[PDB]
């Protein structure tokens, strides 16, 4: 059993590469951000990117972005930005590449759906005219990155219900298999009923996904940072109320 | 202001093309299902047909689903399968093009497709418009001039548009809605999905606050499409929605309106 929170990641100085994955609508941008905005308060800056080809950095922040960086509206630290690159993976490779040497300390990375992320993960192994191997060096190198485990993360997020805990097995799993590291897990949209409250469907929903936690407890308690988010009355909007969430990740809303 | 219902679409013979979007996770699939069992109720044949890169038709229905098509249990009426199909997208659609017109001349009477994000339906019709060997550049003509004749038909295709009442996807079903518009496409439905009424006589904060919420929203729907959408409403329920039996239940809503006071 770890904290049950983001702290580690705080911690983690090393850190270059933070991808947060999971199924669509779990709820992936709003922590992306989330966790930016708390990184950014302890790292020198942190560029939030998104590749999601429908993008909502912009609606999460209220403020339009592209494919140029800029800074946050409401911070000095923290910048975004919105874009989109057998051979799509190819495009990618060259954005990660030329970011990652750029002056930002971290990087938190919003995308496509644990479907594209993996495709392209699986790639490098897929390849197995001196332009060929230019190609080959540099994915390796990139490749290599996402192995050491001082530079790159996963954090999974995902709901309590069948379909999206399905899909953090098997990503968690690939992930394995890849040799890319991963230990965290924002379990989000929880309900806890209001103490005090008698009220069958609250009840009942707690109840129903309680049921879920529990387990994803006992499978990873002892070795992912399991968080936990409770889902809030209105959508997570506004640099205010994202910084807000973003409190919770890092210190266990127990109610 | 037209029935909150997809009586019409039940109605709708001619209907060969019913895809259902939305965005991720707003419960796309779990409708398909359900109107795909409800078709099948009137309909000679349904095939329910998955392009996701993903697999949710057989955890829908607890089934294992293949390339090949499938009945699915419990039916002998209704058939589902999955699979996954010098310019990038364009491979892409080259692709999808390719398996409606092959399974555009199996018996299935009526097809409910499941998809590719938003994005990915989006790619394909961006790409029209814009769009013994090589003598095949005329074949490929040919398929997309007809497939993309059947888009504009609206005897053919519809569009149902999924979503709930939260900021991020009604403001897809509006986009999505008008590029249909823009492309001349048809459609007249909205599922709005996963409502949630307090039950009557519980005051309980949470659920009011929410229904507070949601209603907000809700009535804009309204008001914008009522005249010419069939707005569905769905209830939120306790448990997923899986099962055939589970599913069933539901897809009823889907035709005959939840309508608790
Ligand atoms: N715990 C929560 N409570 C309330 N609203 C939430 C919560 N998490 C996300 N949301 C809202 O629901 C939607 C889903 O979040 P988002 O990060 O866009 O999911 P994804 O990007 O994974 O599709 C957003 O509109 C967000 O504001
Ligand atoms: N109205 C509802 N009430 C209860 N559960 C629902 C409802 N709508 C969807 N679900 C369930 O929520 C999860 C996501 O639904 P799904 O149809 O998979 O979304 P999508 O296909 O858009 O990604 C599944 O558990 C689905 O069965
Ligand atoms: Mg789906
Ligand atoms: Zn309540």
């Amino acid at each position: 059993s770890m904290e049950p929170t983001l702290q580690s990641i705080l911690d983690q100085r090393s850190l270059r590469w933070i991808f947060v994955g999971g199924k669509g609508g779990v709820g992936k941008t709003t922590t992306s951000c989330s966790l930016a905005i708390q990184l950014a308060k302890v790292r020198r800056s942190v560029l939030l990117l998104s590749t999601d080809p429908a993008h909502n950095l912009s609606d999460a922040f209220s403020q339009k972005f592209g494919k140029e960086a800029r800074l946050v509206e409401g911070f000095d630290n923290l910048y975004a930005m919105e874009i989109d690159p057998i051979d799509e993976a190819m495009s990618f490779a060259e954005v990660l590449k030329q970011v990652n040497s750029l002056s930002y300390e971290t990087i938190v990375f919003d995308t496509a759906p644990t479907g594209h992320t993996l495709r392209f993960l699986q790639f490098p192994t897929v390849l197995e005219m001196e332009k060929l191997d230019s190609l080959r060096v540099t994915i390796s190198e990139v490749n290599a990155q996402f192995k050491d485990e001082r530079l790159t993360t996963f954090v999974c997020v995902c709901i309590p219900e069948f379909l999206s805990l399905y899909e953090t097995e098997r990503m968690i799993q690939e992930l394995a298999n890849y040799g890319i590291d991963t230990h965290c897990i924002v379990v989000n949209q929880l309900l806890f009923p209001k103490p005090g409250s008698d009220c069958e469907q609250c009840t009942a929903r707690r109840r129903m996904q309680k049921k879920y936690l529990d387990q994803i407890e006992e499978l990873y308690d002892e070795e992912f940072n399991v968080v936990k988010m409770p889902l809030l009355v209105e959508e997570v909007r506004g640099k205010e109320r994202l910084e807000k969430f973003s409190e919770m990740l890092i210190k266990p809303f127990v109610p």
